[PDB]
């Protein structure tokens, strides 16, 4: 069970979906040698919509295998256009090009349906009206509501990746008889790393056919590379089938997930669910995603500067406190005499000034003892760098006693035998899954992995643990150490004369 | 001449500016061997400012040449570190490591004089104040004074990057005795590729004193990797002497460079100059980009905002015509009968239909025999993906006679023969040249370039030409040809009929 759990992690973050070769059966894909535009390998589904199969085609070439009106940036251009093929009965075809990072032409023949298109005033109308209408709340609710009403969905939601890579459902729209997800919570490991690594390289993945049964590519490797194809930037390469699994009894019929990034990492998802099978064609797609990435664009802003606020909270702490340390005597003074700024500057309840033989308490602390066995303890494991955690109890067996004021805690040293702690107490979290954590998964045993059958709400209560570190918090935590070493540094060079 | 200045623009593309091996004097590099911190390589200066030369020093590590308080990402823990070192008298630096593309360590040191330091309430107070208070020009204009405020930079701007990679003056605070460079437009040879490519990698570059010779890298290779050593991520490292140069003439003794990246491409810069020379400290540099950095994130969102608004105008006008073309009887029926749209969906002042053996023209077009000889010209030269030019007199030059009404072209082909154009008259565009661009730079002659000695307003008066045709407008205009290839196909399928 321990053992199977862990290698079974091992397995997900591994997985190859991307070199698997079976594609998706409502459409045709196949890969291109040239320049000639040969059909080196294809999709077997061939047979059963074109007529002719891998043996009438293969090397007959897309030229007069299918109709229209080795390149380089012109795929671009070439994305979408339409490809037809009379085979007695008429099929229309909307294709997309694209090379791999392999370097080899793929094109994906998706069965066109428009002929006739679009709702009033285009797929954006509605949309553009509501962004301009002005709150990340806002921007989260427009997100959701204006896919589902451009898409036709029975579920949109905007899926959050937190500093774990699990995540949230931060906004929902759905169909009033369905069961909201809004605000469950879900593991990292229903995500995995290989799936999280393919939306940074493909913005898209639609599955409008969560039943329909996958068809192979032949042949499985590619004569020319001596390779599986790299579908990583494929729209028609089915999911692998534990994830179709997982929408099944989710009882998810058909999908569309769209990826947002900021900085370059993925942030989250626009992730869309259908109970019946559904048509989500290419210029929709497109559409909702350029509309969520427009939306994104002011996420990202706001947060950004959500976040620039809060380091200056702590940067106006930190002034406060390098102006009254260094003009008085003892720096120990200075930070000592003005509470409210010390704990300020890292977000904290109370702290502790070791320097030299004094040691000074502020604010809600353990009693002297206690954290003068925690210097020691700190001492004795030979922290030089920047020690801080969010649950002191499962480092620091001793500390389950005053959990209640310091579940949470940051240490800065200051040289040798000298520290800066700051405390925080114990804060009870509730974590609201979407089902039961405890099995997000089940390995049966060759190790087979199935994903969970219950999504339902199961509230987790946190517990001997504070608020998490954040990074703005430590640094500034840094920028006092780094300033009382600068005043050290000050008195050393003031004690130092030049020559004679 | 001419032959002069077409290898010296290929000499500048190539120019190999980070495999140079000379430091700025004020500081020290060394670049470290480990596990050990042996010191393989270091700067020249360290005789100077240190005492003891690649004598004394090479492999004696950075153990004991200094004092402080092959590693990994702990690289961002000390950075900065207090180093110093005694020797008879006492300096205090404060270092920077960095590993190259290479990977290996690289060590800055920076004379340190931050024993006391920063404004009140931090490098940010006022600052934050302004970004809250709240359009483009707005956050142009916040950027550069309250970067010019936290500095005391004599000249601060915001340099952004066009289509073809020239630069404009958008925004600046200076003092006012200094002559205004607002508005003025740049070649893009002044910042040449190479320094832009180290602006996606390097994202501050300091020169504090532009007049300080720089000293050698000794040995000028890295022993273990055999070759130079990669200096983009390099703080110390003297920036190519040219661009030196370039700064003396225009009166610039020292520089900070901040380059701002949306989507992974070098937008713009946030550029400071000091006539005279000034120290900038690492701690002020960091701040003057995370500040930058914010507002910027809000620049990024308000340009998509603006981008994806003239995307539904466009949109709607595209919807309008599509819903008009289907239902009338022949489509060039319902395109012509709706010109305000026909025209709107590019952006344009006027248009031809030319299908089968009817030709229509709508608003300020050309006369019907001149579009006429030019769809024959379309034709001769196998147009097939898609044509647009704003200045169609310089390919087409009979169309100088027509320029009134139409420099630019759009056109877009439906099949054989057929043909979709859009007109646009010539617009005089004034651009304002930050000097003579006839002499953006001059070469002697064994190729030596030299940077230009006037960048007084240079104005220019563009003529012949349109207003340059966006991408937006381009693929809305694709829009209505596959809207149009939608309506020939579900033809065809209407008269297609299956089995017996
Ligand atoms: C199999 C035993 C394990 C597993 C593997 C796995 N998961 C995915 C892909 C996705 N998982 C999600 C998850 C959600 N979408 C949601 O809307 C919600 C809540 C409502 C969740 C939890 C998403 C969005 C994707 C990909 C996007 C898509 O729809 O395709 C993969 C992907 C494989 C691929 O080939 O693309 C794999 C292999 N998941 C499990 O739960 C098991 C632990
Ligand atoms: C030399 C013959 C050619 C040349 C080479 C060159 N330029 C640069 C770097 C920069 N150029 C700019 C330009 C401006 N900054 C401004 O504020 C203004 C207007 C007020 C301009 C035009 C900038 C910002 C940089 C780099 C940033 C910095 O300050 O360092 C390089 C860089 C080399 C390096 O080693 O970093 C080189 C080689 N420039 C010319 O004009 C000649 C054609």
């Amino acid at each position: 069970t321990v053992q199977l759990s862990d290698q079974s992690l091992r397995q997900l973050e591994t997985l190859a979906i991307h070199t698997a070769h079976l594609i998706q059966p409502h459409g045709l894909v196949v890969v291109l040698q040239e320049p000639d535009l040969t059909i080196s390998q294809i999709s077997a589904n061939c047979t059963g919509i074109l007529g002719r199969s891998p043996e009438d085609l293969l090397g007959r070439t897309l030229g007069e295998v299918f109709d229209s009106f080795l390149t380089a940036g012109q795929i671009s251009s070439l994305n979408p256009s339409k490809l037809w093929a009379r085979v007695m009965d008429f099929v229309i075809f909307d294709g997309v090009f694209h090379r791999n990072s392999d370097g080899l032409l793929v094109c994906e023949l998706e069965p066109a349906y428009t002929s006739d298109n679009l709702p009033f005033l285009g797929f954006y109308h509605m949309a553009n009206a509501a962004l301009n209408r002005l709150n990340l709340r806002d921007f989260y609710d427009v997100i959701v509501e204006e896919v589902r009403r451009m898409t036709g969905f029975d579920r949109v939601m905007l899926y959050r990746f937190d500093e774990n890579n699990h995540g949230d459902v931060i906004a929902e729209d759905k169909r009033d008889d369905m069961e909201p997800y809004l605000g469950l919570h879900y593991p990292e490991s229903d995500i995995p790393q290989p799936a999280r690594r393919l939306f940074i390289h493909n913005p898209i993945r639609v599955i409008p056919d969560v039943y329909g049964v996958a068809v192979p590519l032949t042949p499985a490797v590619n004569p020319s590379t001596n390779r599986a194809v790299d579908l990583t930037e494929s729209i028609l390469r089915s999911a692998y089938h534990c994830h179709l699994t997982y929408l099944k009894n989710m009882g998810v019929g058909a999908s569309l997930t769209i990826s947002l990034i900021k900085d370059g990492h993925l942030w989250g998802l626009i992730a869309c669910h259908h109970q019946t099978p559904k048509v989500i064609p290419f210029e929709l797609r497109k559409a909702c995603e350029f509309f969520g990435r427009v939306v994104f664009s002011n996420i990202s802003a706001q947060e950004d500067t959500e976040t620039f606020d809060y380091r200056v909270q702590l940067a106006e702490h930190e002034a406060v406190l390098l102006d009254k340390m260094t003009t008085a005597a003892d720096f120990v003074e200075g930070l000592t005499n003005h509470p409210d700024r010390l704990l300020g500057l890292t977000g904290s309840q109370g702290a502790a000034i070791c320097f030299g033989e004094k040691l000074i308490l502020v604010g809600e602390t353990p009693d002297e003892k206690a954290v003068q066995y925690l210097l020691q303890w700190l001492e004795n494991r030979e922290v030089q760098d920047v020690f801080f955690t969010s649950s002191l109890s499962q480092i620091y067996p001793d500390a389950v006693n005053f959990k209640s004021v310091a579940s949470g805690l940051l240490a800065i040293p200051i040289a040798r035998h000298n520290f800066l702690l700051w405390f925080r107490p114990e804060v009870l979290q509730t974590v609201n899954w979407g089902g039961d954590p405890n099995h997000a998964y089940e390995a049966t045993q060759k190790i087979e992995l199935h994903p969970r059958q219950s999504f339902d709400l199961w509230k987790e209560i946190v517990r001997l643990q504070s608020l998490p570190w954040q990074s703005v918090e430590i640094q500034s935590a840094l920028a006092l150490k780094k300033a009382i070493v600068n005043l050290i540094l000050r008195q050393a060079e003031e004690h130092h004369h030049h020559h004679h």
